[PDB]
């Protein structure tokens, strides 16, 4: 066993031309992960309450009570872009390919290596680090996907997305049903209002564990594992945003007049009245054909609550929402259309060399133009009879409940069967790449965290954990914890991501958004005299593409 | 952090601030991830109108709800998350030695938890600024028209194309089985009397 | 209803998909979506305008 | 040899249906055994006197004196119940079937490990532990039953029920022909009675030695030990429960007269009397047939003495008895139709994070209806001639011998040719699986602490040592002890257990017993905060079944 | 219809006999029937 | 009856063998009638009745 070397490393990005324009991309992540001795060989149950934040009587959002069974267990996550594709090779996609197909996945484990600390008390101390070459390490696979699913992307807890740095998997969590009941309460809101967890449903209590549930393999240093090729089931990815509203929809107005001569002043005037109009309106009562009027064959995308924070029996949580943008530029309602915030540190994104232990982030505001501006509406009558009166529009300004701060675009839903929708873009790095889908009759028409949901299969979960390493003293008839010999393991895993795309042709005249390397950017993709580096987000979908 | 011995008041703190913490959440305003704010893939059921008696050219009619439960145990909206309601008497049920005519009944309380609390719920304004200020913040207390009873939990409809949902369970005996379906082009995804 | 939303483009009104709803000449011409027509001559319309 | 891994792990529990309702479950235990070095190389011949509890003139039921042989072999048992299924198997079995039949099992031993421990007294001292790859493990296997049969259940040094939690063989040993003699003695009897250890009777020497009557296997870490599968010989076991006792068979009485309205007080009267009434009796003096005269078929269970211990070569000992229920709820004899007693701690379960050294344990009370309520007999007169008289009757309450405590229920013995029998049903988790059977020419109809007696052929004992590892100096003619390198191994046990049984349909229109969720046991099958594992014994036998 | 196996180390809700449901289930002196309304989906599965 | 199959599948088949009683129809013709409760409907708070 002992010798000989169990794998090979390729982190590699190769891009294969067929026929008829399509690509077949295979991107490879082997990436060098080391990992600790569990503190706990035993499974937890823990409670956590911070009933001192959502007591102020102002604080609701921050509700930070759940209930998580940890487990001895170590996570492996790559569910993720950053990890596969680096800055260089997403430009060649982005600004190439139309639109995406996710195809196969395929993880491998090698040169397992295990190491066994001796403290060695004498001055210093000093400590002596030796091979336990009969170690093991116990690797599982959820194949059969019979666990939870956390994708670790959410909370940053992925892999490393600098190949050459050695990254982390993560300690394995998972949730257990928590009973509560929380009422709002503003900070006037007299009294005590009402908070508590009861505990929990005893129908709703699933106790997951690993070593009952899947096979696991021992995997001496002469060992290797690998996960065959799972094939995903995904309806593609399109690289292209639609910029088009509900006034960019039709055969315009026909311009009776046009100008004569430039200015950014001489505007076309049509030349007929607006109570004189020919064509089609979704109106009995009027006479008057505007842009704003006339009838579209639909509407794109809807409104809906802002920040309209249900709750259920598990605790109240936030709406989601599929929104892109809906205003002029730093003209937006970063919270309206639901625009993605992403906090990362030090190992998926972020300079390096940095200091101190505080998040970096930004708010990916994509290209497509589907969201809103909630400031620009309004209900009235059927009785229509403009110039409008007060007693006769509702309007943003205008306060719902008596209330200032509120609008009736703040409770406003307009999600008819006649709603058009564009899925949620990929946001690179960072960002999620698949998802598992919910197990309900009914299911979620697109995921805001990922672009690719798989329905009839996923590949399962990979589990890395820390065989015990026990010494000459050990009483299974003590409580005392397993006092075992302080071991740690490193080894190397590769991945192979499996992307099968089509190439962008020109229509157009006026050349298409595309991304590049400014006086502005230069720096942010390249180390620097200590090694610093750092991997920005940027947009995916960068290019036109005609809705109708 | 984790308790280092028993009991139901030792709480694992997590050890991180809520404007300090790694993570994704659907806002561009805040800092704050919380379990209220995080993201999540998508959203479980959905929130409509209560007592939303519409009416067309045959009649008012009530607005039907596919609910399952939403709150602690004989803590429920009853009417909100839509539990059925059955009447039979002597031949379906009810002691077959009784007097008079009056029918018994039972309303159904699933065990599925896609139902809601809409007495834990608000709108609240983009600015976040919390600890959020009255004129900022539209509870379920907080009249709506003027009138007491009413609510915008009342008048609220959060259905989205992201609304996930589980179709109405058999409530044996009494209950329906198979139902037709509706000759309309478009068709309702689950129907409220039969699996 | 007259839901006139907006976007990055300007205000517009929701559409709907309705059919009747009331007592004949008893209707909300706006709530169910009544469609308009606007035509001349060439469409319709007495040709001896 | 070295690098490189032996076997897998799998604690998963498979279930496959067949047809004509027939499922082949396969439980999977892989456990990993710790074992230490054996204290002595020699076999010991030991004698227990406990000669100061047997002399308080009250105390003869506390007999600890026999004679065991230690030797150095540590055994390895797995003959359990609670070491197979966990909480939440044994509902599926035991909720849907009908009966079970006990197949297939088989052993397997891999990933072995032997480390040595140096103490480097320095400061602390401190202690360095290593591996001594070339160091062995004697694996024997007694596949020819030539040992005595020792049963490590009885004693709860069983195995881990926990997969997740490294367990420990049991130091073997077996019984010496130890003579004896013990003469009652209550608080009062006069004198000092009698009662001495002779010795042994030189016919009844039997001396065994594991390395002189069975092949002995060295493993080595490169090395690997498999069983092959073994097949039982057993009758099925039933997972149903008699209700029925003799005022509970055949045609009940025809009541000529029944209630005309509700209340728990309106009871049906046959209306004919009991000197006149038509049907058949066991009985040629009376003419009285009531429910508890007329002629049953036979009987059910027996009525035998209770606390009658016995005695004979080898010292006094209880009499066991094949026992149900026999009463209301709450409302047993514990002892007369003789229910189990239970005590095990720490690692077969009882609460993980207790303190101090007390067993904990549960009286298993069946759901059968076989036993007796010994409180409600009578032995009368063949004159009959009732209302029965004092002189006439011998009762319960009337003592027997002239001692009050006694009675003839104490001293009574009702067994015929006509006792109905239902066998011992499981007890988990502690409880027994299979136990070999007696080699007599007559044999007991069934065992007391296992429902699976396998007759002409059973699987081995699975004898585990550790091989001397020696120093430096040697004198086999010196006794001292042959001062060995401080060492010890671990090892990784798998274990597949076959069973194959039947589903239960529905017969009745009243649901049955089954087993559930409460909002009282939710806390009793999940860790806790620290980590709090534990496993209660639940009713295996919960669902009616017609005796006739 | 397809049978459920086991997942969970926890036992799920079942349905049951109590000494409250005993009468809810059999005739009386007189033949009082009757049918109980019982909960249908009891038993856990995982969403996500 | 319950006939369980390959890889955890049965076939149940329930049978419901009822004696039904029927009286002869009051009118051998078909009516149609209208149902006016405007005397609960009038109350100015009952209109779900």
């Amino acid at each position: 066993g002992v010798g000989i070397s169990t794998g090979t490393f390729n982190n590699q990005t190769e891009f294969k031309f067929l026929e008829n324009g399509w690509v077949e991309i295979t991107a490879n992540s082997s990436r060098l992960v080391h990992l600790n001795m569990p503190e706990s060989e035993n499974y937890k149950r823990v409670v956590v309450n911070n009933m001192d934040k959502t007591a102020v009587k102002g604080n609701m959002a921050l509700d930070d009570i759940h209930v998580e069974i940890v487990t001895p267990w170590s996570l492996v996550d790559a569910n993720a872009w950053g990890v596969w594709f680096n800055p260089g090779d997403w430009q060649l996609i982005v600004n190439t390919m139309s639109e995406l197909h996710l195809v196969s996945f395929e993880q491998e484990i090698f040169n397992v290596v295990l190491k066994t600390v001796s403290e060695s008390a004498t001055q210093p101390p000093t400590k002596v680090y030796n091979n336990d070459l009969t170690a093991s390490l116990m690797v599982a696979l959820d194949s059969n996907n019979t666990m939870p699913f956390t994708p670790a992307a959410m909370r940053s807890e992925t892999l490393g997305f600098y190949p050459w740095k050695p990254t982390i998997p993560t300690p394995w969590r998972y949730y257990f049903q928590w009973d509560r009941t929380l009422i709002p309460s503003h900070t006037g809101t007299s009294g005590t209002p009402t908070n508590v967890y009861h505990g929990t449903d005893p129908d709703d209590v699933q106790f997951y564990t690993i070593e009952n549930s899947v096979p696991v393999h021992l995997l001496r240093t002469g060992d290797e594992f690998a996960t065959g090729t799972f094939f995903f089931d995904c309806k593609p990815c399109r690289l292209t945003h639609t910029w088009q509203t509900n006034r960019a929809l039709g055969l315009p107005p026909f311009l009776n007049s046009l100008p004569q001569s430039e200015g950014a002043t001489n505007f076309g005037d049509i030349g007929v009245q607006q109570d004189k109009r020919r064509g089609v309106t979704q109106m009995g009562n009027t006479d008057y054909i505007t842009e704003a009027t006339i009838m579209r064959p639909a509407e794109v995308g809807y409104s809906a609550p802002y920040y309209s924070f249900e709750a259920s029996t598990q605790g109240p949580f936030k709406t989601p929402i599929a929104a892109g943008r809906g205003g002029a530029q730093t003209d937006e309602n970063q919270a309206a259309d639901g625009d993605p915030r992403y906090a990362f540190g030090r190992q998926h994104g972020q300079k390096t060399t940095t200091t101190g232990e505080t998040p970096e982030r930004f708010t990916y505001i994509a290209h497509q133009d589907t969201g809103r501006y909630p400031e620009g509406d309004w209900i009235q009558n059927i009785n229509f009879n403009l110039p409008v009166t007060n007693d006769n529009v509702l309007l943003p300004t205008d306060p719902i409940g008596g209330k200032t701060g509120i609008n009736y675009t703040n409770i406003f839903n307009t999600y008819g069967p006649l709603t058009a929708l564009n899925n949620v873009p990929p946001v690179y790095p960072n960002g999620q790449i698949w998802d598992k889908e919910f197990d309900t009759d009914l299911k979620p028409r697109l995921h805001i965290n990922a672009p690719f949901v798989c329905q009839n299969n996923c590949p399962g979960q990979l589990f890395v954990k820390v065989a015990p390493n026990l010494t000459n003293q050990y009483d299974p008839d003590a409580s005392a914890n397993m006092s075992r010999i302080v071991t740690y393991s490193d080894f190397w895993w590769k991945g192979k991501l499996v992307f099968k795309a089509k190439l962008r042709a020109s229509h157009t005249w006026n050349p298409i958004q595309q991304m590049s390397i400014n006086v502005d950017n230069q720096f942010n993709y390249v180390p620097n005299n200590i090694g610093a580096m750092k991997i920005v987000y940027e947009k995916s979908q960068l290019a036109p593409r005609k809705l109708y």
